[PDB]
């Protein structure tokens, strides 16, 4: 089932991690819009950023450059692997470019019959048709007629499967380091450092999804850092422009040259999204994600401790899973509507596990006052 | 290109140099009020010191309102908002094959599309446009996609059948040289999806919002489709994108789903003033101020063989002798200090913002003059 918001929850306004609905009631946001609003609602810096470009140019097309989009590239290749940036508006998009990217990297430096794709049950990538294929549930990918083809699933940190199906006619391995819809579950070291190794044996591009995990969620800028594994693609949006609608592909001077430094990007979006990066790229913010991530986690155990409610807290970050115990198993949608009630927006990854991806400067005060209100509700649904 | 526009005024960019230059591009049909417009910057402004996004478990003011706007005004019951124009023909066409699947057969998956058509660059839309070319080199195309000529309702008429379940058609094809859809076809296509219980999807992305001088290029032929996508103007810079269509189509999938509220705020302000008599009437007025210079350039140089297009979408094809050189005009118009579109190698395309102000016209049709007359003089 999906989650809605009933006719009498409409966000009207937002400031910092605090929302307000119509009629005018007060909600703790750890939700961020699904880790979009990374420095909160109307961040003072972004709307200065959005409000400075929006007097000058808001639009070029992908003929022209312009200096937003420059800036912004030149920030991500001087802190990532990246040495070439694409700019789109969507994750969606970026992940067709990545996928559409590795296909023809395959088809001319190798092979046209190099094209199959590798990826992982209950993965999240998006909604276009080859998005979703590539995506792994087969529920939100069955319906809409001929599938792009020669996408193959396998368990998400099951290296031996994907040894098993992975040859020569391999173009990708496409990966979420940590699968944020699909439970918040995150790769083990030995299955991020696997997929390395297999593409590396079978010339096939290491493309890492984080569109959720990226732009500083899990405490570092980029999940891949964590890891200490560098992909060959990777994209990133959410946080990205805190709010803004903007994505980006990363990727090598030598893959990139199968299709200067940066393409596309809307002036608009890459002002708003370098004032993003220029506050997440710090030691303070990043060294804050990981003191955040523990204070909602002590509220977390100090409710499992009162209510009994967990079997699992996991995640990296600010991006955090809390599995259900078997007696609450299918819930998650309750504990979210009850937290709403309370006056705290969460979020799910599934029926059986909550997850909280809330601005990565929430204050402490939003964080005790919003997990008091999230307490109160797991109080009303297990009472 | 050769320069980095800096800063937009109306229908004015300046580049990094401080030169100067006319905007008949709009972007690529985007920037349909020019830029930076007073009332568009007030909505970004107002609306960024208010609440700029929501996930689509939400909905929002701006979002409502916008939705409202378009539902009144056209023959929309359910508006469904993405970012891109890509995304909204996906949504379009994910769509109509899952009406297809649920209300008829699993098997009913035929789409029909047109050679030279273009509606974005995901894999499946590039694979339901129509060149090639930019659909080869990804690996497999999602199938049973079949590509007619345009205008050709007889092929139409021969490849479809109980299996189809949506025509897709630019009523303008924009990127394919400016073809606008004879009547006879465009009514024809609505006659045979009707004989086969298939969805006739108009993808209005770049014709659509006030292009053609009616707020959308299907009130202009007088024919309706099951599902219309919108974008570019819609926001009028600011990526938004939507798609149009009924209660009992949407159903497959209240009256609006998704939306940005800031750019759903600067959207309803672009709707506003592109939705009124005068700038609708105003985009006929220019029209004929652009061909009219068109047809003096032609008079003096002789390059043309046909001006065509709709309101603000105008588009002049070379001679033979000049086949293949667009792309020599747009640069020496670059230097000239007028910038210009293609609509492939043997076409002109002028897209430019739909207020655009007569001086405007004026001063970048005499630029765009003393280009034609650089590369004419050889
Ligand atoms: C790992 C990952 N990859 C790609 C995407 C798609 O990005 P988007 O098009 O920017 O939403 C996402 C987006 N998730 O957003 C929540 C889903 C969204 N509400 C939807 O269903 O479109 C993601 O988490
Ligand atoms: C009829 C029609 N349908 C769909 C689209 C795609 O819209 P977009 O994703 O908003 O660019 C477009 C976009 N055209 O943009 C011009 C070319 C484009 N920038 C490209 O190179 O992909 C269109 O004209
Ligand atoms: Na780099
Ligand atoms: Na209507």
């Amino acid at each position: 089932l999906p989650v809605y918001a009933p006719a009498d929850f409409i966000p009207v306004k937002g400031k910092g991690s605090r929302v307000w609905d119509q009629q005018g009631k007060e909600y703790i946001d750890f939700a961020g819009g699904i880790a979009v609003t990374a420095l909160g609602h109307c961040h003072p810096a972004l709307v200065e950023a959005l409000k400075s470009q929006g007097e000058t140019l808001w639009h070029t097309s992908r003929v022209f450059t312009n200096e937003p989009a420059l800036r912004l590239g030149r920030k991500l290749i001087d802190a990532t692997f990246a040495e070439r940036v694409l700019f789109m508006n969507s994750g969606t998009e970026a992940n067709e470019t990545a996928f559409k990217l590795a296909r023809h990297y395959a088809c001319v430096r190798h092979s046209p019959f190099k094209t199959k794709i590798i990826a992982f049950h209950n993965a999240f990538h998006g909604r276009s048709l080859f998005t979703v294929s590539v995506g792994g549930q087969p529920k939100y990918s069955d319906g809409f007629g001929p599938k792009p083809a020669d996408i193959i699933h396998v368990p998400f940190n099951d290296l031996h499967a994907v040894k098993a199906v992975m040859d020569d006619h391999t173009c990708a391995v496409v990966v979420e380091p940590i699968q944020g819809e699909g439970g918040v579950q995150a790769a083990t070291p030995e299955f991020l450092k696997g997929l390395r190794d297999l593409c590396d044996e079978h010339q096939a591009l290491l493309v890492f999804d984080e569109v959720q995990c990226g732009m500083g969620r899990t405490g570092d800028l980029f999940a891949y850092m964590h890891y200490g594994v560098t992909p060959d693609i990777l994209t990133s949006a959410k946080a990205l422009g805190g709010g803004f609608p903007v994505s980006a592909m990363l990727t090598t001077q030598e893959i990139a040259s199968a299709f200067g430094s940066t393409y596309g990007g809307n002036p608009l979006a890459c002002a708003v999204a370098g004032a993003t990066f220029d506050i997440i790229n710090t030691p303070e913010v990043l060294q804050g994600i990981h003191t955040k991530r523990q204070q909602f986690v002590q509220h977390l155990q100090a409710i499992d401790e009162q209510f009994d409610i967990f079997s699992d807290i996991r995640g990296m970050g600010l991006l955090i899973g809390a599995e259900l115990k078997p007696k609450y198993k299918g819930r998650a949608r309750d504990f979210l509507y009850a937290g709403a009630e309370a006056g705290v927006m969460v979020l799910n990854a599934g029926a059986d596990v909550m997850r909280f991806a809330p601005s990565l400067v929430v204050e402490e005060a939003d964080i005790h006052e919003g997990m008091q209100r999230f307490a109160q509700a797991v109080g009303k649904v297990v009472a």
